[PDB]
């Protein structure tokens, strides 16, 4: 749980092209690294998927940083901001099951 949310017990990796070729390239090149689980408040009834994910892409970037850097990784800024792209994903990858009505 994390106390207010879902740490769900996995997810998939996302594939996101990210525009530039080398950016789709730098995140696939670290997906393996990424998280694998991630956060998530539901979207029962607030809707738009930014309004959610806020609490994911500060909380569960956080707990893929503070928490992997702990046993001696560390993330770049352009790690995490590539990250921030994959954790609006995986939040909704989970509960796609129902919110493929949404996203």
């Amino acid at each position: 749980g994390l106390g207010g949310y879902m740490l769900g017990s996995a997810m998939s990796r996302p594939m996101i092209h990210f525009g530039n070729d080398w950016e789709d390239r730098y995140y696939r090149e670290n997906m393996y690294r990424y998280p694998n689980q991630v956060y998530y408040r539901p979207v029962d009834q607030y809707s738009n998927q930014n309004n959610f994910v806020h609490d994911c892409v500060n909380i569960t970037i956080k707990q893929h940083t503070v928490t992997t850097t702990t046993k001696g990784e560390n993330f770049t800024e352009t790690d995490v901001k590539m990250m921030e792209r994959v954790v609006e994903q995986m939040c909704v990858t989970q509960y796609q099951k129902e919110s493929q009505a949404y996203y």
